[PDB]
C-alpha cells in the first residue's frame, strides 16, 4: 500500500560499496510486488534509523539486477544477505523479525 | 547539492499543479551513495537548460507525505512533470542521456 525508501543498488554501486569500500551492510533482493517483502521493509526502515552511518541498509530489485541475483545462487525472494569488509558474511530468508535482523548485525559488526 | 533547489510539500504542489512547472524532480535522501552519483548527473544537464525547466529535488524524510504519494520503491527515483500532469520517472542510477531524452519528450 506503500512506498520504501532504501536506496536501490545496481551491480556497479553494489560492486562499489560491497566490495571495494567492504561497507558493513546489508542487502536486501527483493521483488517490487513481493507481499512478504512488503512487511520486511518497514522493519529494516526503522532499523536503519537506529545505526545509520555505522551499518547500510540496501534493496535490490531482483528483476532489474537479475546477475547480482543469480551471482549468488538465490532461489526465492525476500532474502537479507549481510556483508562486511568485502566478505559475504549471512543470508537470511521471508519474513524476519527485528530480533533477528539486529543480532546479525551485531555479530557482523563484531567478528 | 548546487543548482538543485530543494522543495517541501507546499512548493511541489505550488509549482508543479497550481502554476503547471516544466520540470523534474529528484527524490533523494542524506547519505545516499546512489543520490551522490546521480546529482552530479542533474547539475551538468542543467546549465543546457532554461529557468523556464525546473530542475528540483525533494528529501523524502522531510517530505514523508509527498513521497508516500507516489509509493516509489527505492531511492532515487526522478519523475517529470509538465502542465500538471505526471509524465514519468526512472529510479536508481542514470545516465545523461536517458534524462535528456525524458526532457525532450516532456517538453514536445
Amino acid at each position: 500500500s506503500n512506498a520504501m525508501s532504501l536506496e536501490k543498488l545496481d551491480t556497479n554501486t553494489f560492486e562499489q560499496l560491497i566490495y571495494d569500500e567492504g561497507k558493513a551492510c546489508l542487502v536486501m533482493f527483493s521483488r517490487k510486488n513481493c507481499h512478504v517483502c512488503q512487511k520486511v521493509t518497514p522493519v529494516l526502515e526503522e532499523l536503519r534509523l537506529n545505526y545509520e552511518e555505522s551499518f547500510g541498509f540496501y534493496y535490490v530489485d531482483v528483476e532489474e539486477e537479475k546477475t547480482l541475483f543469480q551471482r549468488f545462487s538465490l532461489k526465492g525472494v525476500p532474502q537479507i544477505l549481510y556483508f562486511k569488509d568485502g566478505e559475504y558474511k549471512g543470508k537470511m530468508a521471508g519474513d524476519v523479525e527485528d530480533d533477528e535482523v539486529e543480532q546479525m548485525i551485531a555479530d557482523v559488526l563484531e567478528d
